[PDB]
C-alpha cells in the first residue's frame, strides 16, 4: 500500500515539474522585458538643436519675373494659364506689381534652379533676428546653420554641423537659454486673393528642437509659436536604452546612410524620400540631400508630389524605419506672456522705425531652456536570463524529485544499457 | 566534537531557510507588479474620436418668448421674479430685444422641452463650421454627430457611432489630420449685464480627444482653444494594458451598462449621476442617456442641482468606478500660431461677408493629427509568479539542507511510526 | 571509458556552475532596480500650493525720491551719474515726474522697498473662487522671490489646514481673475539688466512642502486669456544608495520644515552670500542682515553669479525618496467675450482697452479624482539570489552548503 501512495506522489510531483518546467521556459522564450525609469543630475547639459521656419515660404519682394515664369504655378502666384487669378481683396500697388512682373511679352527665360529660388526669396536671419542672447551672452546669426526644408529656407541653432562644437548650458532657468526676438515680416507674406489648397491663413513660425544627432522634420515634428508674445519652452532631456530583437524592435546596425553620418528615424524617412524620388522622377526637392539633380517646377507639377503622395498611399513597406537602440529626445512645456508692454511699445517701434501696430503683429520672443540640470533615462532591461532560467529549472526540478542533469545523465545510462 | 559543529551547521541552516523561505512566500502575496514600456511603430493610426463645443450654451438670437417663461429664471435671462434685471451697461438694441421677448401680456404659454430647445437654440454647426478638412480632403457638417453634453449641443467627429466606420491616418504631421476653420459666433453670446453666478467671460470652444469607446465628459477633460490663433494638437496614442486583482485594480468582468455597450471610467460616472437622478427627482438632464423624461427647469431648480451636489459630497464613497484593464488614451501638446495673417485678413473678410473686426474676434482654427505613425504601450506585468516562487523555494531549500518535498513526505513517513 | 566521460561532465558541469552562479552574483552586484508605475484613485486630493508673480517687479507710483537715491542705480531707473536715461520714448508725465523726483537738491531697506512698492494682492485679484466658493486676499501668503513681493495660495505653512478637492474638472479648483497694472510697469527708455517686454504674470505650482522657486520652476501666463491648468499629482518614491541616488536621512535645514531639492538650492545660495558678502538678499529667508543696494551691486550679484559657474561641485543637493509633483496641461480661451467687455470695463471702472491689455483669468484644477504613483523597485533580493545559485547549484551538480562542510571535512582529514 505504500508503494502505491509512493508511485502517486511521484507521479503527481513529476507532473508538476512538467507543467511548471514548460512555464518558465515559454517565458524564457517571449523574450520579456521590463521598464527601468531614473533621474539623473549632471552639471552640465549639451543644449539641443533648434530650427525654425517662418510660416511664408518666400518673400513677395524678392520674387522675379524670371521665378513666375518657371515657377509661377508652383508658388501659385499665377494661373495655369500664366495669367493672374481672381483680384478680389487686392490692394492696388501689389496687384500692379505682379501684373508688371507677369507681362511676360518679348521675355527670354534667364536660367531657373528652385534652390536658389528659395535661398535668395526665403526670409534672411539677417533681417529677422531682431536679438539673439545666449546663457546671457550675445550670439550671432553666425551661430544659425542654413538648412532646407519643405517649408523653404529654414535655420538651425546650435547644429554642431560641420564642425562647430555643441553649445553647453551650466544653469537651468528661463534667462540661461536661447532667446531670440525674431520679426515674422508678415508685409512680406504672399498675398492671398482667391482660394485654393495651398492658401493658408496662418502668420508666425513653426520651431523644432532635436538632438544634433537628426536632421530636421520641422513639417511633422514642429510645434508653431505666434507674433505678439514671449514663448517660453522648458525642456527636460530624456536619454533612452531600447532592446534589440528578440526582446524588443530596434536598430542594433549603425546603419550609416549614404546622406547622413548618424543614423535616426528621422534620416530614415527623408533618405526613404529620397532613393523613391531620385529613382521615379530622376530628379530631387529642394529639402533633401545628396548630389541628385533639382526637380525643375514642371518636373514638380507633373511628376515629384503625386509621386510622394503615391508613396505614402500605395504601401508602407516600402519605407519601414526602425528606431535606434540609443535615442535622446527633448520633452517640452509650452507657456505664453504678452509682447510687448505699453511700457515698451514705442521704444520697440523706435528702436526698430516701425509702428507699434507692426511691432505688435510680428514681433516674436522666443525662450529656449532646460527647466533644470538633470535628465530621464528610460531604459527597457531584460527581464528573464538564462542564469535565471536554469536557476529556477534547477530550484522547481530539486523541490519536487531532487533530480540533477547528472540524475537524467544515469537514468539514459540505464535506458542505453537496456 | 565534529557531531556538534555538524549541529550547529545544521541549525543555522534551517534558521536561515526558514527566514528566507518566508521571505519569498510574502513577496509572493504581496502580488507585486512592474511597468513595460515599449514604443511601436505603424503603418497606419486609427484617428480619435473628436468632440467639441461653443463656450456659449445657447444662441440669443434663437431664444423665443415661450422659452423666457418656461426657462428664463434657469437661462440667467430673468430674475426671480421673472423679470430682467438691471439694465446697466447694456446697448439699447440688445436690451430692446429681451424686454419685447419678456412681456409675458396675454400670453398664451406653449409645451417646452429641454432638449428641444437645446436642440433649436445651441449653436448650428452648419453654421459654425466655415470649413473642415480630413487628410487633405474635405468633410461636411454631416460628419459631425450631435451630443448633449453639460455645455449643451455639442459635435463629435469620427464618433464611429451609427454604424459609421473609424477613420484612419497614414501620414503625421499638421497636414494629415483633421482641420476645421470654426466661427464662435461671438455676437450670439447671452449678454452679461448684471453680476450672476452664472456669468462667464470666457469666448471660444472646448475640445475633448477621446477614444470611440468613450462618451465626452467635456466639462472635465476638456481643452480650451481660443479664437484668432490657428491651435495644433499634437496626439501620442498610448495603449494601455492593467492586472485586475490582486496584482491591481481593474474590471476583470464585461461590466455591461445599461446606457452604454463599451464600458469607460467616463460611461460609469454619467451612469452614476444619470442613476442618481432618476432615483431622487425622477428626471433626465439633457447631457444623460436613456429614456427617462426630461427635466422641466422648474424641476432643475428645485431638485436636480442640489442633488447633485448632495451627490458629490455626502455619497462620495457611494461612486465608485473602477478602471478597464485595457484602455486607449491620446496625450497631446498644444502650439498656437496667429490667425489670419494680414495678407488674408481682407479675403476671409470678404468670404464670408463679415469685417476683419469680426474674423480677428471670432475665427478659430483647429489641427488635430498624430504627431508620429507610432504608438506608446504601458504594461503592468506580474513580478512574481508561481513558476518562480516554486523555483525559488526549491532553490533555497536545496541549497540550506538539500531536502526535498519527497525528504519532507518520508520525514512524515518515519514520523508516521 | 564510462568513469571518463563521467568525470570530464562533471568538469564541465561545474564550469557551467560557475559561470552562471558569477553571472547572478555580479547581477545581484550591480543593485538593480526597476519601475513600476500605478494609478490609484482617490474620493480625495490635497490641493497643491500655487505660487504667482507680476513680471513687474515694482509699482511705478510708489517709488519716492529716497528709494531712487538709495537703489536708484539698482532698479535701473537712475544711471550712475544719478541721471534720467535717454529721453527717446518717454511719457511727458512720467518724463516730468521722473525728473522731479530726481531733483536731488536739499534733499533705505530693501524689504521694506518690496513689501511696500510690490504690487499690492489687494488691487491685482479682482475676483477668487475655490471650489465655487469665494476667498479673499488673505488667504495668499506673502513669499520674496527674485521676481518682488510674490503671493502664495494654499501655502499651508503656519499651520493653516491644506485644502482639499472632491470634484475634478475647471470648476472645482482655484479660480482667480488678476489685473496686471501694466500701467504701473517701469518705463524702458533705454537697455537695461533688468528691462523686460513682457507682460502678465508667473505661476509655479507646487507641494507646500517646498519653496517656490519661480524664477526657474514657473510657466507664463499672458493677459487678455483664461488659461485652464490640468493638474495630475505624481508620488514618487526611489530608492537610496546602493540602488539608487536619494537622501535616506532627511537632514532637514533650519531654513525649511521639510527638506526639498529647491530648499536645498537657496539654502546653499543664502549660506554664500552670506560667507562672501556678510548679507543675504531679499528672496533669501532667515535672520541674517539683508543688503544694501550698494552691497548689491559691489559683492551679492558677482558673488551669486560666480557661485554659479566657478564651482559647481560645492552645491550638491540630493532628492528625497518621497517626492509629490504636480503635471500640468494648459489651454487659453479669450477674455472678455464681445458680450461681456462693456459689463468688466463698468463693474471696475476701466476702459474696454485696459480690460484687454490687464485682465487675465486662471483656472487651477486636477484633471480628474486620482494620482499617479512612480516606484522604484528592487530587482534582484538577497532571497532570490540565494534561491537561484540553489537552484542551479543543485541542478548541475546536486551540491549543497553541507556538502561543501563535508568536502572541506574528507579534504582536511586526507
Ligand atoms: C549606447 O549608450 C551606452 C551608454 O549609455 C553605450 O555604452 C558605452 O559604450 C562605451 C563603448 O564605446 C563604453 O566605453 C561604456 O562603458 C559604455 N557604457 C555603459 C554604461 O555600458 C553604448 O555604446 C551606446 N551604443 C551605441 C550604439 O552608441
Ligand atoms: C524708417 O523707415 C522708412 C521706410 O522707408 C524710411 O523712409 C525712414 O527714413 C526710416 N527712418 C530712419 C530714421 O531710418
Ligand atoms: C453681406 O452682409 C450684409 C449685411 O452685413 C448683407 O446686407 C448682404 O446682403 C450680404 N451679402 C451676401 C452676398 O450675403
Ligand atoms: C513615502 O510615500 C509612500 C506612498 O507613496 C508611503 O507609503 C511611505 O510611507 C512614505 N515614506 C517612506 C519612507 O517611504
Ligand atoms: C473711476 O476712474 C476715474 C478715472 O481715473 C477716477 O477719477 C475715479 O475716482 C474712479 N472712481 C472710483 C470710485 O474710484
Ligand atoms: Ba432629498
Ligand atoms: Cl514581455
Ligand atoms: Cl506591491
Ligand atoms: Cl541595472
Amino acid at each position: 500500500l505504500k508503494r502505491v501512495v509512493w508511485a502517486l506522489c511521484f507521479m503527481g510531483s513529476l507532473a508538476l515539474l512538467a507543467l511548471v518546467c514548460t512555464n518558465r521556459i515559454q517565458y524564457y522564450f517571449l523574450y520579456p522585458h521590463v521598464t527601468k525609469l531614473d533621474e539623473v543630475a549632471a552639471t552640465r547639459l549639451t543644449f539641443p538643436a533648434v530650427t525654425f521656419c517662418n510660416l511664408n515660404e518666400f518673400r513677395f519682394s524678392r520674387v522675379t519675373k524670371n521665378d513666375l515664369y518657371h515657377a509661377g504655378e508652383l508658388l501659385a502666384l499665377l494661373n495655369n494659364r500664366y495669367e493672374i487669378p481672381d483680384t478680389q481683396t487686392a490692394d492696388e500697388k501689389q496687384l500692379e506689381i505682379l501684373q508688371d512682373k507677369a507681362n511676360f511679352r518679348n521675355f527670354k527665360p534667364k536660367p531657373f534652379n528652385m534652390l536658389e529660388f528659395y535661398d535668395r526669396a526665403g526670409h534672411d536671419i539677417r533681417e529677422m533676428l531682431l536679438s539673439c542672447f545666449f546663457r546671457g551672452e550675445q550670439c550671432s546669426p553666425e551661430d544659425f546653420k542654413v538648412v532646407f526644408t519643405r517649408y523653404g529656407k529654414c535655420y538651425t541653432f546650435n547644429a554642431g554641423q560641420d564642425g562647430k562644437p555643441r553649445l553647453i548650458t551650466m544653469k537651468g532657468g528661463t534667462g540661461n537659454g536661447l532667446e531670440i526676438m525674431l520679426d515674422i515680416q508678415q508685409d512680406e507674406y504672399l498675398p492671398v486673393w482667391g482660394e485654393t489648397d495651398e492658401t493658408s491663413f496662418e502668420a508666425g513660425i513653426k520651431v523644432q528642437i532635436h538632438s544634433q544627432d537628426e536632421p530636421p522634420l520641422i513639417d511633422q515634428l514642429g510645434f508653431g509659436v505666434a507674433p505678439g508674445f514671449q514663448t517660453f519652452v522648458s525642456c527636460q532631456e530624456q536619454r533612452l536604452i531600447y532592446l534589440p530583437p528578440p526582446w524588443g524592435d530596434c536598430k542594433a546596425t549603425t546603419g550609416d546612410s549614404e546622406f547622413y553620418d548618424t543614423y535616426s528615424i528621422t534620416a530614415c524617412r527623408i533618405d526613404c524620400e529620397t532613393r523613391y524620388l531620385v529613382e521615379n522622377c530622376n530628379c530631387r526637392m529642394v529639402h533633401m540631400p545628396g548630389d541628385a539633380p533639382y526637380c525643375t517646377p514642371e518636373q514638380y507639377k507633373e511628376c515629384a508630389d503625386p509621386a510622394l503622395d503615391f508613396l505614402v498611399e500605395k504601401d508602407n513597406e516600402y519605407c519601414v524605419c526602425e528606431m535606434p537602440c540609443n535615442v535622446t529626445r527633448y520633452g517640452k512645456e509650452l507657456s505664453m506672456v504678452k509682447i510687448p508692454s505699453k511700457a515698451s511699445a514705442k521704444y520697440l517701434a523706435k528702436k526698430y522705425n516701425k509702428s507699434e501696430q507692426y511691432i505688435g503683429e510680428n514681433i516674436l520672443v522666443l525662450d529656449i531652456f532646460f527647466e533644470a540640470l538633470n535628465y530621464e533615462t528610460i531604459e527597457q532591461k531584460k527581464a528573464y536570463e538564462v542564469a535565471g532560467l536554469l536557476g529556477d529549472i534547477g530550484g522547481q526540478m530539486g523541490l519536487f524529485i531532487g533530480a540533477s542533469i547528472l540524475t537524467v545523465l544515469e537514468l539514459f545510462d540505464y535506458a542505453y544499457e537496456v
